């Protein structure tokens, strides 16, 4: 049972396929047309089903040809609307039809992002994109919006002709708009089925540059370059997660890099992974996040987690991959210092929740709870933690390898809950089967809290960033003549990250150990948008006046969620800053993507 989800199950009927054809229209901000779905039926005698919609206006439902009674339900909070259909055939087991539903997006759709010319690099196009992981979807299309069912698609997008029209398929070619020659129709195929969450579309003034064999980098032109330098390691991590998961399967892998209020880092969409521009740091140090995504076209987009209570399948094993592409890249000691690093952000998660939160359990319940405000740290470091331990537990890295890839060829193409993760992992080690037992499953997998084992982690990169924190954090007045710039001589872009997250975990300092950071290591200089970000936070939370224009203008320049909340919640803690953030929040807010806008006001406790 999908809770977060109010359409007929996957054991009552089945999306097969959807062909969607629409058209973009920018003046009113609505996406208008028709979703066609392809529906099994799973039962006997089946005379209607419920779709997911969300502030959808439907026009009409038509099968073979006439038109169907349909009823919307009353809304159900971030949920959205059940839309029941009267099949005008009851059908029998397996018995498929095509359903064609004629609808409108609002603009408001909470999966969509509509932006001004002015919000762009070029100033003289507008944007358009779509975010639909967890459950957003239904806010685009009527749909049975849940992961537990996986769709082939095909889509005509109508847009207007001087922009370019992408989506998480393969591209099949453009037209101009027969109806209108002001415009282009742009054709899509996705062959893979997929769950719904992974549908994505863009539009707007984009340019493509090839990087690899089956690579492009799009983005506006002003971006083009930047981007294709940063990201031009993906080929060689596909390789590598080709080696580790099998065969690529979806094609084409093109990056798509979005304008700053992207909420994410990245999004595994298939065959165009969406990243923030965020990660143009100049020197390739942000890649992690490509090989992240890279990495969900075996863990997530092959192999999907059946509901979202069980999201941490997705995201562990993401990250675990994830880890094991940079450990081939750069060494096994990288591997662990970023291993090392992840414990240190579910450090902070569990302690910024509670260490009895329920949404620091592994294994979540989401029923009544929006997906947006309990997604954290929590699935990706806890979930990486437990495979971590298991993969010592195991036998290490190359047993555990095997069992990965095994996994993946297992349910591939299918989506899966934690128990039959579980069984498999036990039918996989059924040689080392005593050892599973020694595991403590309800704590690991039930319990909220950090785990109740900590991994064995390699020290050797982190130690300079612990020493350093330690000289900061003990040093009295005395001794802030002793820092110099040559302090960090020998450290990383990601050792001078460690750092600052270590002495982050400890603040506020005294603002003039604060003041001495930043006159020897000036740190104001760094562009690096993840070092950039600790030390802001570092600043405001030990009440640096100084930081506060600037910790506001990132907090509004880029609108990465992972930057720009906890950036919004620290101004918003100091007093000196509450009222500034406040109001740059209220004067931003209807501007902003409408998942943020949310979840900051809620941070804020405003509106
Ligand atoms: O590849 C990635 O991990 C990139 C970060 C994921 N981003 C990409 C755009 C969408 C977003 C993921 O969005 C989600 C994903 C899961 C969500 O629901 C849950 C939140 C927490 C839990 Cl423990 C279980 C489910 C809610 C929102
Ligand atoms: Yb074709
Ligand atoms: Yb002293
Ligand atoms: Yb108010
Ligand atoms: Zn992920």
């Amino acid at each position: 049972v999908d809770t977060c989800s109010l359409a007929s199950p996957a054991s009552v009927c089945r999306t097969k396929h959807l062909h969607l054809r629409c058209s973009v229209d920018f003046t009113r901000r609505t996406l208008t047309g028709t979703a066609a779905l392809t529906v099994q039926s799973q039962e006997d005698n089946l005379r209607s089903l419920v779709l997911d919609t969300k502030d959808l206006t439907i026009e009409k439902v038509v099968i073979n040809g006439q038109e169907v009674k349909y009823a919307l339900g009353e809304r159900q909070s971030y949920k959205g609307s059940p839309m029941e259909i009267s099949l005008p055939i009851a059908l029998s087991k397996n018995q498929e039809i095509v359903i064609e539903i004629s609808f409108e997006t609002s603009p408001k759709s909470s999966a969509l992002q509509w932006l001004t010319p002015e919000q762009t690099s070029g100033k003289e196009h507008p944007y358009l994109f779509s975010q639909c992981q967890a459950i957003h979807c239904r806010a685009i299309l009527p749909c049975q919006d849940t992961p537990s069912v996986k769709l082939t698609y095909t889509a005509e997008v109508s847009v207007p002709k001087e922009l370019v029209a992408l989506m998480s398929a393969i591209r099949d070619g453009e037209t101009p708009d027969p109806e209108d020659p002001s415009r282009k129709i742009y054709k899509f195929i996705q062959k893979v089925p997929i769950p719904c969450y992974l549908i994505a579309l863009v539009v707007g003034a984009l340019e493509s540059r090839q990087i690899g064999p089956r690579t492009l980098v799009w983005s506006e032109k002003e971006q083009v370059e930047k981007s294709a330098y940063e990201f031009s390691e993906t080929e060689s991590m596909l390789k590598i997660a080709e080696d580790l998961g099998g065969p690529y399967v979806w094609g084409q892998y093109d990056l798509l890099v979005l304008p700053p209020s992207f909420p994410y880092g990245g999004m595994e969409n298939p065959c165009l992974t969406f990243v923030t521009p965020t990660l143009l740091a100049g020197d390739k140090s942000l890649s992690n996040v490509i090989a992240h995504e890279i990495s969900h076209s075996w863990t997530g987009n092959l192999v999907t987690n059946k509901t979202w209570d069980h999201f941490w399948l997705n995201e562990g094993h993401t990250v675990y991959l994830e880890r094991h592409i940079c450990g081939r890249l750069f060494g096994e000691k990288f591997r662990h210092f970023n291993a090392l690093g992840g414990w240190g952000e579910l450090q902070n998660s569990v302690k910024t929740f509670g260490e009895t939160h329920p949404f620091t359990k592994l294994v979540v319940d989401l029923t009544d709870i929006d997906p947006d405000v309990a997604y954290s740290s929590v699935p990706y470091e806890k979930g990486f933690a437990l495979l971590f331990y298991l993969e010592q537990l195991l036998g290490g890295p190359e047993i555990f390898l095997g069992f990965l890839k095994a996994y993946v060829e297992k349910f591939s193409y299918k989506s899966i809950t934690t128990d039959d993760w579980k069984d498999f992992l036990y039918s996989y080690f059924k040689d080392k089967v005593d050892v599973l037992n020694q595991v403590d499953w309800n704590a690991w997998l039930y319990s909220p809290g950090l785990p109740p084992i900590k991994p064995n982690y390699d020290m050797t990169l982190t130690n300079a960033c612990i020493a350093l924190s330690q000289r900061w954090i003990t040093a009295k007045e005395d001794d802030l003549n002793s820092f110099n710039a040559t302090d960090l001589k020998d450290l990383s872009s990601h050792q001078l990250n460690e750092f600052l997250a270590q002495t982050l975990q400890r603040a506020p300092l005294p603002l003039g150990h604060i003041k001495r950071m930043q006159e020897v290591y000036n740190f104001n200089a760094i562009n690096n948008s993840e070092i950039r970000f600790r030390w802001l936070r570092l600043c405001i939370q030990s009440k640096w006046e100084d930081a506060i224009p600037l910790a506001l203008k990132m907090a509004t320049e880029q609108g990465r969620m992972k930057f720009t909340r906890p950036l919004f919640k620290d101004l918003a803690a100091f007093d000196k800053s509450h009222d500034q953030a406040v109001r740059t929040y209220q004067e931003h807010k209807a501007s902003m993507h409408p998942v943020t806008a949310m979840l900051v006001g809620k941070d804020l406790k405003v509106d």
